[PDB]
């Protein structure tokens, strides 16, 4: 990217908005790479829950970080900290080098050039977002300029600063860049921040302050008067059909309305060494095989814990419950049930998927069923085994609705209106939008605790799979807890000889796994730095 230009090509570039926009697509361009949102940031970090894990009974190979049993020198963690901070260097020097020519665009070019300065402060807060909820203490990185000093200068700032630089930089978002579908400035802002992208991830920015492990509590009130504004803008809403969110991102189709943060892949081919595309339905897809010259297999390696399962299966007429999770996968002939064994039919597979006591192991074995490519995917591209064109939503309008009941009553100290409007709003789209609501509703009566276990609770049968609930645990402060807890309910479901997989309780330490390590190699060279605890 710009980081490898020198300082006598950057100033003859960016003499206008169209220039300026070709720089900032770059900034946008680091969250396609595999340390990013391709792998690490939407699919391997988030593992380890009450909802999913890692294939497997044990720790080995690609489940070192899935389990939490992984040291101080992992690659993968050292690769996301310096893609973070690459972004943000590519950001710092966008915003250096526009502040230097914005003075001479035209009026049209002007007014570009701030939508594009608000575009980017937007990716520098995510990324910084993204540095402190996972790594806890960071340096902040404020210009190129910094990033050449010898680094015995770089100190790690409090976390409350660093959710105040993310605070400042989200803030000129919101103020400057259109709603997606008011914006006749910009030819096309698809998969591009525009203000209600910049408000919700904002609200989310407020909400795991207000949590922890930095705990200003006046974030929530901050978290829903941000909501507040995004809801009652009238601008974004909930797609009819739950579906439709997945056959949308498994075919490229931006469709503002509840996509608010959304990373594009895509690549006719997979033959370059920085094609855009991702793993996204193939790590985590549904287990697929290769069929030569027709279908790349997918790995299929995030797999369901059973316990989520159990729960939401109570809930029958919850409709997002079967578009989320997959008990089946592709063979190359059909599509066959996790349970089914080498002498079932399809009336004994059924039977026994339905069962929780029977064909245990094999049900360990289901995944989500989000980015099915086989279900979803319309079109012939590439073949292969690892990557697809399939999107990754970061952020979407129902996230933000769930903020905004959480903060609400955070903040209130019990639910109100606005509150059971927004969650009732999810339920009702997940149910398929009952006639009668009465029984998808969240119903009335419900006080300060239970209807924070009701929210955390839709988080999971709202979100599932996209990458939320181990940061959500986090800053809730029940990661350990909830780990601890799902090993004992998988324990009471199995009743086969030996024991459940759960390999991530067997490693998960209290105090130590709500952070990722500072990267030893950063350890090593940044000599003020202090190791995460535990670490
Ligand atoms: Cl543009
Ligand atoms: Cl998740
Ligand atoms: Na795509
Ligand atoms: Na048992």
């Amino acid at each position: 990217g710009e980081e490898t230009r020198t300082e006598v090509e950057k100033k003859n570039y960016m003499n206008n908005a169209e220039e300026a926009k070709d720089v900032l697509l770059g900034v946008y361009r680091t969250n396609t790479l595999d340390a990013m949102y391709g792998y690490y940031l939407s699919i391997l970090f988030n593992l380890g829950t009450d909802i999913s894990q890692v294939e497997g009974s044990g720790n080995e190979n690609f489940r070192i970080i899935p389990t939490n049993s992984f040291p101080t020198t992992q690659s993968e963690v050292q690769q996301t900290w310096a893609a973070l901070y690459t972004g943000i260097y590519r950001a710092n020097d966008f915003l250096e080098r526009i502040s230097n020519k914005i003075g001479s665009y035209t009026t049209t070019d002007k007014k570009l050039a701030t939508l594009y300065i608000a575009e980017a402060r937007a990716l520098r807060g995510m990324f910084y977002f993204e540095l402190v909820r996972r790594f806890g203490n960071v340096v902040l990185m404020t210009s190129t300029q910094m990033s050449n000093q010898n680094p015995a200068t770089y100190v790690q700032s409090a976390p409350e600063k660093v959710y105040e630089y993310i605070e400042d930089d989200l803030l000129y978002a919101c103020d400057i860049l259109p709603y997606a579908t008011d914006d006749q400035y910009r030819e096309s802002n698809d998969y591009r921040f525009s203000k209600g992208a910049a408000l919700g991830l904002l609200t989310k920015v407020y909400a795991t302050w207000a949590g922890y492990p930095v705990k200003d509590e006046s974030k929530w009130e901050a978290a829903a008067k941000t909501a507040r504004i995004l809801v009652e803008s009238g601008k974004h809403g909930l797609l009819k059909d739950y579906e439709q969110l997945w056959k949308n991102t498994c075919n490229g189709t931006w469709d503002p309305t509840e996509s608010l943060i959304e990373i594009s892949f895509y690549s006719p081919t997979v033959s370059g060494n920085s094609d855009p595309v991702g793993r996204i339905g193939k790590w985590n897809g549904v287990k697929t095989t290769a069929i030569a010259g027709v279908r790349g297999s997918c790995a299929a390696n995030v797999k369901v814990v059973h316990t989520f399962v159990l729960d939401w299966r109570e809930d029958v007429s919850d409709i997002r419950r079967d578009l989320s999770i997959a008990n089946y996968q592709y063979t190359d002939t059909k599509k066959s049930l996790w349970v089914a064994g080498a002498s079932d039919t399809d009336e004994s597979a059924a039977e026994k998927d339905a069962d929780p006591t029977k064909a245990q192991k094999n049900k360990q074995n289901y995944t989500p069923a989000k980015w099915d490519i086989q279900k979803y995917v319309t079109t012939n591209s590439f073949i292969n085994n690892d990557k697809s064109n399939v999107n990754w939503y970061f952020l979407r309008y129902a996230d933000v609705l769930l903020l905004y009941a959480e903060a609400l009553n955070e903040w209130k100290h019990g639910p109100d209106a606005e509150a059971y409007n927004a969650i009732n709003a999810v339920r009702r789209r997940g149910y398929g939008n009952p006639s009668n609501t009465s029984a998808c509703d969240l119903p009335q009566g419900l006080d300060e605790t239970s209807f924070r276990e009701a929210v955390r609770k839709e988080r999971s049968y709202e979100l599932s799979f996209e990458g939320h609930r181990r940061q959500d645990l986090i800053r809730w402060g029940i990661y350990y807890k909830t780990v601890q807890a799902t090993a004992k309910e998988l324990g009471y479901w199995w009743e086969g000889t030996g024991s459940p997989n759960y390999s991530v309780a067997t490693y998960t330490e209290e105090g130590k796994h709500e952070l990722f390590p500072i990267p030893q190699r950063d350890m090593d060279l940044c000599i003020q730095f202090n190791q995460n605890p535990k670490w």
